[PDB]
């Protein structure tokens, strides 16, 4: 089903590194950090072709029983279908710090000021091959 | 609920390191590698007090809709309630190689000759604090 790391707290000051492979013919895949599939503090969607979006990163938060908040977009897109990627995430109470495979970074606000997350998962057209959370 | 890493394949030649903390007043906790909570290729139970078992490791496999197979027991028990532990596991098609916090090792047969596992989880009276699967 989806690839997930559950109930191993991702706390302030820890680093999460995930590696994986994008499917050949991928439309989009996302990495999600939050509490559940309906409560996501940092959604990072990688869009190869989705609606009018082609080769863009879209970041947002999802509030339980409320929905998606304000999207932030980045044009940094070092991803190729069929190829590996590696992403590292850390955060403090104000900011998620994301580092992409090529060393470029994206920052996204920690909107709820959360200090720990109990669910990390990947969804969509990719698979994970390794994880370090420490 | 339980701490789990799901659908990030633990394959032949990868290493899994988990760290955690044993509950004060723990009865037992286990680390489990398999396919589901009813299909476990390597169950490693840490028994502080369970029936007549006190400070013993018990290893076994669980077959779906069939049950527990032949138990193997070890007397190596460098664990203290309320304290941290660290365990590393690797395997080939014949053997699971487990290394405990103090450097001692335990080996347990890979009874189904499996080459990849899609579920790693901890159950019982402990919690996980970090994981590396690579
Ligand atoms: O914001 C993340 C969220 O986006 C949804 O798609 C949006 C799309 O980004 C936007 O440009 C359009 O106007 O509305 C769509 C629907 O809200 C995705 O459907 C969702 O999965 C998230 O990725
Ligand atoms: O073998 C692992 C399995 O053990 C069960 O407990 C056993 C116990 O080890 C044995 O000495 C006794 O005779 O029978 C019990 C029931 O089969 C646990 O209940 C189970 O959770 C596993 O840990």
């Amino acid at each position: 089903d989806r690839a997930e790391v559950r109930n191993i707290p991702f706390k302030l000051g820890m680093y999460l590194t995930v590696g994986g492979v994008v499917n050949s013919n991928a439309t989009r895949f996302s990495i999600n950090v939050g509490e559940s599939t309906d409560s996501i503090a940092m959604h990072m969607d990688h869009r190869f072709s989705y609606g009018a979006d082609q080769n863009v990163l879209v970041l947002n938060s999802l509030v339980h029983n409320v929905g998606w908040q304000q999207e932030e977009r980045s044009k940094k897109f070092p991803f190729t279908k069929g190829d590996h990627f590696q992403t590292t995430i850390t955060f403090d109470t104000h900011t998620f710090y994301i580092q992409l495979s090529n060393g470029e970074t994206v920052e996204f606000p920690n909107r709820n000021k959360d200090a720990a997350f109990n669910l990390i998962y990947l969804a969509g057209d990719a698979r994970l091959t390794f994880v370090r959370l420490e």
